[PDB]
């Protein structure tokens, strides 16, 4: 208690932000993945060692991983059950660096000389936050090995991580994962006796709440939470609350005109597109190109000369001002799905690479899944479809949009070489495509048709899809 006051006020001042933290607005979390209680997820129904959560990309994981740590920190959460919380953001942790347990430890602390000995003292006080587990670079597969059961032993973050995963490493220590539903596949074989919990995003009240807490003037929040209102889409799509950061965001800039406030979106294309509009073109080659570098390479963060590289000198005041975020010489995008949106739109611009190339490592957790790369380039592929329409090819367009067909062609009928993409996937992916004479040539390859509905935006999607296979 003499370092944990001095952690505690460390996790305290680290975690003040979302990157103030009165912002948060309550997510819905359902358990037996039942609405769950946070101060009860480690409480058994023997001992509750694991718990995961798994959440779409932009439901929240990461914020609620920090409202935990601030929380914990503040004396509110887990008061009596745990000495130490140390946050561990996947994104940063290399799988081919050799580290140990205690030096993963000690990069959670603020002094260089932390007594580790005493935190080690113990482990079923210490409860480790993995957050975003879909977001490690590189491969992660049941077959690393030998697992590591000493925590000053250094062997590589596959070995460290799955040992720790596996509970072989301080095996009384509590872990807290959080993922993306796709990455469930290459986690769920590692886990012992998890408690799986869902983070559903906001509800519909939830969703006004956040409008409100952004638009400090009412009458400004009231008139923007309206818009989402009068669009189903929108309306539905905001169970999202990055959805919901990037509309009212957007609204704010349209809100400074005298133009009477809009969105017609009907696509997740369509949003992320009438946000870059917002922010609005010479710098919009550069971030396509350091995008798609990244997706390729598995970068997610951006050192100072990968910026040169890409001929970001300009990314100083206008691509740092919404479109990117310094953190701790080193950059990253808003989003990881604002990278994807780049990495695609990359593909589509008159001057570009293979778009088969792409398609080969679909759903491959190595190349990162490329759920959002494929389904922004359906959505933009789309000829119906802005400012940003000059400056795509009208030509190239076209060769991608004849691939794609060929594409979801295969997946549709074809014994499964990865998970993904699911059906469910190819219909967010046909729901992006808006054009009913692709969507119905593309719906005829279907053998038979999988009803996995889980939230109001699946019964969107599929309702519409299934809409376009009639057949006479
Ligand atoms: C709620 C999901 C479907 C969503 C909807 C919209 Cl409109 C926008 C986004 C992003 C662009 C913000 C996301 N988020 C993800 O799609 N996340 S995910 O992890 O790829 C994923 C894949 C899946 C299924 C479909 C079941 O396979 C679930 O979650
Ligand atoms: N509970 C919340 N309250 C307010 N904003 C939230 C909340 N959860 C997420 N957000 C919004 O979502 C954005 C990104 O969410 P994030 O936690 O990184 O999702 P994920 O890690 O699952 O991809 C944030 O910039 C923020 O504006």
């Amino acid at each position: 208690k003499d370092y944990r006051k001095k952690y505690r006020k460390y996790v305290r001042s680290r975690f003040q932000c979302i990157e103030l933290n009165k912002r948060y607005t309550r997510l819905r979390l359902i358990k037996e993945h039942s609405p769950i209680k946070m101060e009860l997820l480690f409480d058994p129904d023997e001992p509750v060692h694991t718990v995961v959560f798994q959440g779409a990309a932009g439901i929240g994981k990461t914020i609620l991983a920090r409202k935990m740590m601030l929380d914990w920190a503040s004396g509110t959460l887990y008061q009596d059950r745990f000495d130490y919380l140390f946050y561990i953001h996947c994104r940063e942790v290399s799988l081919v660096t050799q580290r140990s347990l205690g030096d993963l430890i000690m990069s959670c602390c603020p002094d260089p000389n932390p007594p580790i000995h005493k935190i080690v003292r113990k482990p079923s006080r210490i409860l480790f936050l993995m957050d975003g587990f879909d977001e490690l670079q590189g491969a992660f597969d049941e077959h690393i090995g030998p697992l590591c059961t000493d925590w000053q032993k250094a062997e590589r973050g596959d070995i460290l991580l799955s040992s720790l995963i596996r509970k072989k490493l301080l095996p009384e220590a509590s872990l807290l994962i959080t993922t993306r539903p796709v990455a469930l596949e290459k986690l769920q074989h590692l886990l012992d006796h998890p408690r799986h919990v869902e983070i559903l995003g906001f509800s519909e009240a939830k969703r006004k709440e956040y409008f409100f807490k952004y638009f400090s003037d009412e009458a400004q929040a009231r008139a923007a939470f309206s818009l989402i209102q009068e669009n189903e889409v929108l309306f539905t799509m905001c169970f999202i609350p990055l959805v919901c950061w990037i509309v009212c965001t957007g609204l704010k800039q349209q809100m400074e005109s005298g133009k009477s406030l809009a969105q017609t979106s009907k696509t997740t294309t369509a949003v992320y597109v009438f946000f870059l509009s917002s922010l609005l073109c010479a710098h919009l080659w550069g971030l396509c190109s350091l995008a798609a570098d990244g997706i390729w390479n598995q970068k997610i963060l951006f050192e100072e000369s990968d910026l040169r590289n890409h001929g970001l000198q300009d990314v100083s005041a206008f691509l740092r001002m919404n479109l990117f975020q310094k953190e701790v010489k080193f950059y990253s995008f808003i989003h990881m799905t604002f990278q994807e949106f780049f990495a695609a739109m990359y593909y589509l611009l008159e001057e570009s690479r293979d778009v088969t190339v792409l398609l080969e490592n679909y759903g491959k957790f190595e190349k990162g899944y490329l759920i959002f790369v494929v389904r922004f380039l359906f959505g933009l592929v789309n000829q119906e479809r802005s400012y940003l329409e000059k400056k795509l090819s009208c030509k190239i367009s076209q060769q991608i949009r004849l691939e794609l067909l060929k594409w979801i062609e295969v997946k549709a009928k074809a014994k499964k070489l990865q998970i993904q993409p699911s059906q469910l996937e190819l219909f967010y992916c046909l729901y992006e495509m808006q054009e009913e004479d692709f969507v119905q040539r593309a719906m005829d390859y279907f053998p038979k048709i999988e009803i996995n509905l889980s939230t109001r935006m699946d019964h969107m999607v599929s309702s519409f899809c299934i809409e376009n296979c009639h057949r006479v």
